[PDB]
């Protein structure tokens, strides 16, 4: 149920909108960040990545036509079905332009639930 | 970091960056030579470059071999001691995983070639 045209919302209210997943599993989409305390909110950021069965990676560069956060986030995760409901559970890494040490790469965890209007 | 640049890590694996478009979206191929399966054949790569920051990811499935997983690298370009390097942290997620503890993590440093 990791499919093209599926949307996923995390604990901050941020949403991954998956647009396409091609025959090879290559992913395109958009992400809208709504996490308090972060910048680059409320506008769409292009996403690319891969799907392999239930495994998924997706990444976004925080630059678009309205706002830059000078960095890139990459999520690695997996789809799970629980209670008859799909979720994607992820770990992310955030690398900032101009970094000089691996210690500067930020890590965190996001869990996403399936969503639609 | 430029299009048509190649980078070899401490284990002998190579990232071949093919394109970096006007938005910094990256296209390329990866050949694994780390004494991990899926060795010696090309795997497509996608990702992003933002200044000296870079992410790239590969799905371990091609026409010759599957490793049922995806690796994603996050890293940054540095030029020290006269050679360009990309210093990265990677995460590897296996198809069928059910806990974040199953995602494997490591560090790779890639040198220009």
């Amino acid at each position: 149920e990791l499919t093209a045209m599926s949307a996923w919302v995390n604990q901050d209210g941020s949403t991954l909108y998956i647009n396409s997943i091609n025959a090879q599993g290559e992913l395109t989409g958009s992400y809208i960040n709504r996490a308090a305390g972060f910048a680059c909110q409320n506008s769409p950021y292009p996403v690319n990545g891969w799907v392999f069965g239930t495994a998924i990676s997706f990444s976004t560069k925080w630059l678009n036509s309205v706002e830059s956060c000078n960095s890139i986030t990459s999520w690695s995760g997996f789809y799970i079905n629980t209670g008859g409901q799909g979720k994607i559970s992820t770990l992310w890494q955030l690398v900032v332009n101009g970094s000089s040490s691996p210690s500067q790469i930020l890590k965190g965890q996001d869990v996403f639930s399936q969503t639609s209007a």
